[PDB]
């Protein structure tokens, strides 16, 4: 009966393509091609760079005054980290359940990630877990709005404010979502974004840092352009717009003109796309609830959700002896679309191997601190055993598609 | 009479635009747009990624079996360093005279850069300096083919081999140059490239690592894709092509498909554009020689030069107490094209401030070793005080263009 064991698939036809190119992209790219400036680090040519146009637009969209575009969400994390003053030996609190980059970025600026457990329904950083993990070395909190949920920002902001800690929102999986009507990434110290391929807003690769703090964005600017930042006023044509101010050392984490032009165009269809997903997901939550599955929920205070990924936990007492990879494999086969397990908890992820990397060999104390064996994360581990996920391309079709998703799940439950 | 001092400029006509888009780009990009895969970290869709196409193109272009593309010349360096096993506290020998990233990339893997003086005429890393600077802590040598010159690679390889030290060629400023017939970056352990805007091969932002060691490439691969590597053979369509091997922890420094596609197109005309620059530079060498200027020279054995930038030392006993910035500012106003001082030596570069980044505060002994105040680089200092430069866009025009350059020099020199 099951396709994985040679049965008939329920469905094999294609799902929606991703990404969906916005209509203005080829013109915007053509204009870049002819501009005589393909990165911000090239000389001023008399008009505004697409790096700036995008920054302006993305800032406006998130309802903040500052944005610094960047090469990747990995870069965005690291820039935001270092702009908070985070450095060698500082503890950064992070959720245990996220893509591996959530741990490796902290490592990459020589800080010590302090993996904290997550809420069992939303899978976002547990505030109770955060308070318990604060030490005298703690210097930042990173919160991920994971898959389709927002974290409990009222509680987290409360803990950050009390302790005098910056709170960074990693919105790689949440673009355009809103908590109490404020766009996610505009609620705390700084917001951080991926525009990698799979993300709801994408240029194949990219990122951004957003903030309400001018000095913060200025530090970020230095950190992404080798200690340079854009002049207040444009210079004459042929002169560098990035000035060697040298307030703070940096590296190059710049976003190309091509990618900036692409994101500006993709941004104009973002909300429409998120509406399509949102509606389909509302439909699915119902169908899957009827089967005893528990979809991921969102924190109280959330006013709109962005579905980067649909995550749903299997019903208690069903397939409890079958490894999730098998379950997810059988679903994949019925559906014609990947259905994958939840991320492993980071300290148990085979991709997280800091002792293999000589960059991090900083002597015994630091090696003890960053040893991932120190972290047990009951909720993350359970979620990893029990929760499967679908990428959001699956939410971009018809209401009928949701029926297929439910049919596959029902089939596999027997 | 000087334009800068109120007078009439010599030239106001515009100079060649840069970058020059290759004719296949729009179609290439449109192909990306509709492909359903905008990065390598997106699932496989039944055809080769542009990342693979460019990679294979650039490997073959350089005479070597392996190429791993990357997000920038900065990433490329850091990838190469970690793939040599460089980590915390290791010393890496580097030239004193180069863009600041040559220093900060080393710092970023927690290593201790050891700036060494250069050859007074080629401005490239001096063999004697390198030999003098070796210690039991040295774990690599990085050499830069600076501006338009190639280093003495036979001399450098010989020192590398004697000491059992890997030798990385930073070829950011030398795409397609050849030493004794062999493509630059194919001469030692690994070659790193920047495709930033201003470089001769560009996608606004981009880079590559090339090597003939398959294991080394595999390590680079892991290091750029968060501990993942492309499968030996493609998976089924819809499956991830990057596989979580667990062999080696990494970070995201992937290059987007859009950039990959652009670089594959721009590769097809690189040789022709290099020929143009070459002929203009030859002719300009003579003209500037007749004024007592000394053009940058290249190492014996160079079989062809890539001009990323035309560098030239001012004549001895002439303007010999006017700041270089002042001379370079005067030439610019005469030429309607930017002419700039050489790089400062990195330890004296205001962009180079380790003390400003708490990331590096690893302890007293480390902090002292990475203090740039420890260094003395007399040749770098002298060249920086007397050398001015023109980006290679100047070299893309006529012989009349070369005469304008000479005629600006002539005029400034009184
Ligand atoms: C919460 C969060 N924080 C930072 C990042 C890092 O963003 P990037 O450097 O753009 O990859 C991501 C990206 N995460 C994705 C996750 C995906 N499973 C993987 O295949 C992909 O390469 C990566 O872009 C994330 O989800
Ligand atoms: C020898 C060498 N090694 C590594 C790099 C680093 O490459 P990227 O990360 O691509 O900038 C460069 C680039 N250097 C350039 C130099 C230029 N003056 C500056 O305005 C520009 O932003 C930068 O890309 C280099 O020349």
């Amino acid at each position: 009966q099951l396709a994985v064991k040679g049965g008939e698939a329920l469905r094999t036809r294609p799902w929606p393509a991703w990404p969906q190119p916005a209509p203005g992209v080829p013109d915007a790219v053509a204009d870049v091609l002819g501009s005589g400036r393909w990165s911000i680090s090239g000389p001023y040519r008399g008009t505004e760079s697409y790096e700036r146009r995008f920054a302006r637009a993305f800032a406006a969209y998130n309802g903040v005054p500052h944005c610094v575009p960047a090469a990747s969400g990995t870069a965005s994390l690291m820039l935001a980290l270092e702009a908070c003053g985070i450095g060698a030996g500082d503890e950064v609190i992070v959720p245990g359940l996220s893509w591996v980059a959530s741990g490796s970025t902290i490592l990459g600026v020589n800080a010590v990630p302090i993996f904290c457990d997550v809420d069992p329904d939303t899978l976002c950083l547990s505030p109770e877990a955060v308070e318990a993990a604060i030490t005298e070395h703690t210097r930042a909190i990173v919160v991920v709005h994971l898959y389709s949920a927002l974290a409990d920002m009222d509680a987290l902001s409360a803990i950050a404010e009390r302790h005098g800690l910056p709170l960074i929102e990693d919105c790689a999986q949440a673009h355009g979502a809103t908590y109490r009507g404020v766009k996610v990434g505009a609620l705390a110290t700084a917001g951080t974004f991926s525009m990698q391929h799979s993300k709801v807003l994408t240029s194949g690769e990219g990122g951004a840092v957003i903030t309400r703090d001018e000095d913060f964005a200025r530090r970020v600017e230095h950190l992404r352009a080798d200690g340079r930042c854009l002049s207040a006023v444009p210079p004459a044509p042929g002169a560098m717009e990035l000035v060697e101010t040298g307030e703070l050392m940096g590296n190059n984490r710049c976003l190309s003109e091509f990618q900036a032009a692409i994101l500006a165009e993709q941004l104009t269809i973002l909300d429409e796309q998120n509406e399509t997903r949102r509606a389909n997901a509302a439909h699915l939550d119902g169908l899957l609830g009827e089967l005893g599955l528990r979809p991921q929920t969102t924190s109280d205070g959330t006013t709109s959700r962005t579905y980067y990924t649909y995550a749903v936990r299997l019903p208690d007492g069903v397939l409890e002896d079958v490894p999730v990879t098998d379950v997810s494999c059988a679903l994949t086969a019925e559906l014609g679309f990947p259905v994958l397990p939840s991320y492993a908890p980071i300290p148990a992820n085979r991709l997280y191997t800091p002792h293999t990397r000589r960059r991090y060999t900083l002597g015994l104390d630091h090696e003890r601190r960053i040893d991932p064996k120190r972290f047990a994360l009951p909720v993350c581990e359970d979620a990893a055993r029990r929760t499967v996920t679908l990428h959001h391309a699956a939410l971009l079709g018809d209401a009928d598609d949701m029926g297929d998703i439910a049919a596959a799940f029902a089939k596999v439950l027997r």
